[PDB]
């Protein structure tokens, strides 16, 4: 219930993230519209904006990896302030050359969110139920996206400026709630700096029990593992020289990369404008809305199954969904385009695909990315995994856009291939961490 509240704050952060994703999707769609219309400055400003935001997201993720060592909650507050100031300065829209740096810092804050949130949620909750709360994180991401989309609905441009203004209010709510209600950092990091009693206190607050014994012992084992890592001078590059460390790191990075390879949002947005079949634009908007609603409403059964079944199994079922969705899509689109059956199949299979991909892939990916890494090397590995996540995010977004301009068959069949390979990968190289202790892995024993 209390952990539910901490997770609620991190879910305000996730809400901001979701909004940023959605307004980025509307931005790209608008730019593409005007680009189809026309013939220099537009492409330049757009390219600079997207590039700056994206590299800002990646660098922001790496620098989030470096910053999260200073504090998790402090990082969250830095995020809130960043999004506050940036959203304000962008919503003003008086300054012409400031908007670029605004997009840059915005991306920075976004990456900061990406790295910071799942760790904070994972370390602030119960060992068994941490997953469900990670699913709550993803849930408020999707909720943020949906809220933004539905909020979309020279005066309408001022309304758009208001759309730019809203994140300032949301961030302000986040700052207020967080600072006022909870001043406590994670028990893990409290015990990391050498402070035992504060960690024990906040742990007593979380577990709602005077006995912190077993969790305190786990955290103690983690800290001792960190000190032992400091004794041998273990680092990221040093982890690359040891087969086990590079094994689990490669597993994580490739897992996240395969999560991005699915090409979810890109498929949603590209296929949304791909086959209109001369249907009303209102029907297209409705398609996008019900797709987002589908994302959320399928986001909840994610918490259901993660609570019940486990980690890897759900991933397998999701890969099944994506496969069954993409294969007939690939075949039918390979046959002929501009066909009714091809269009309907594309839409329905897209629905099944987004349901399954959300409910299976998203939360489980983030949570497992948090859990799979040992306390010896965790933050750097996860941060680099998110870095690879954003790189693969670009590798998905832009080339899938140029290819969907070229022809859909390529994108569909390569996404299908990457999906099957994702199934085989998750089944073969990944083990279930369910009921796992903090800072441990099923792959490696002690030292
Ligand atoms: C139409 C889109 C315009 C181009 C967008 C460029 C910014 C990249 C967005 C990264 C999306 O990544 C999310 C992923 O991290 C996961 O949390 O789930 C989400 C879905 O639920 C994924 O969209």
């Amino acid at each position: 219930s209390t952990s539910f509240k901490y997770v609620l704050s991190a879910c305000i952060a996730s809400f901001i993230f979701g909004y940023q994703v959605s307004v980025l999707n509307t931005i790209k769609n608008f730019i593409v519209v005007e680009f189809e219309w026309c013939c220099s400055n537009n492409t330049i400003q757009s390219s600079f904006l997207l590039a700056s935001v994206f590299i800002g997201a990646v660098l922001g993720c790496g620098f989030s990896g470096y910053l999260v060592q200073f504090g998790r909650r402090l990082s969250l507050l830095i995020i809130y302030n960043f999004f506050f100031l940036v959203s304000i300065l962008t919503s003003i829209t008086h300054h012409f050359h400031t908007i670029l740096f605004a997009r840059l810092l915005s991306g920075f804050g976004i990456g900061l969110v990406t790295v910071s949130v799942p760790m904070y949620i994972s370390e602030m909750t119960h060992k068994d139920k941490k997953g469900a709360y990670g699913v709550m994180h993803q849930l408020f991401i999707t909720f943020g996206i949906f809220v933004a989309v539905m909020l979309g609905l020279s005066f309408a441009k001022l309304w758009w400026r208001l759309m730019f203004l809203f994140p300032s209010v949301i961030s302000l709510i986040g700052i207020l709630a967080l600072v006022v209600f909870f001043k406590e950092e994670t028990p893990y990091f409290l015990f990391e700096k050498g402070r035992i009693e504060e960690s024990k206190n906040i742990l007593k607050k979380i577990y709602e029990t005077d006995n912190v014994d077993e969790p305190l012992n786990a955290i103690k084992e983690a800290v001792e593992q960190n000190e032992s890592a400091k004794k041998n001078s273990l680092s990221l590059l040093s982890a690359l020289k040891i087969p086990s460390y590079r094994y689990v790191i490669i597993l994580g990075c490739l897992l996240s990369g395969l999560q991005q390879f699915t090409g979810i949002n890109v498929l949603v947005s590209n296929s949304n404008e791909l086959y209109k079949e001369f249907l009303d634009s209102h029907l297209i908007t409705i398609l996008s809305v019900v797709m987002t609603a589908v994302n959320f409403l399928m986001t909840f059964p994610a918490i259901y199954i993660v609570e019940k079944l486990g980690r890897k199994t759900l991933l397998l079922w999701g890969c099944v969904g994506v496969l069954v969705a993409y294969l007939p899509t690939a075949i039918a689109n390979e046959i002929n385009r501009n066909s009714n059956f091809v269009k309907i199949l594309s839409i329905v299979a897209t629905f099944v695909m987004i349901i399954s991909f959300a409910v299976s892939y998203g939360p489980v990916l983030w949570i497992y990315l948090h859990e799979m890494f040992p306390s010896e090397i965790k933050d750097s590995a996860a941060s680099l995994a998110s870095l690879v996540n954003w790189v693969c995010a670009i590798i998905v977004v832009f080339p899938s856009d140029i290819i969907i301009k070229k022809s859909p068959s390529i994108l569909f069949i390569v996404f299908s291939v990457m999906s099957i390979l994702t199934f085989f990968f998750i089944f073969f190289f990944i083990k279930e961490t369910k009921g796992g202790e903090i800072g441990t892995s099923p792959y490696i024993t002690m030292e």
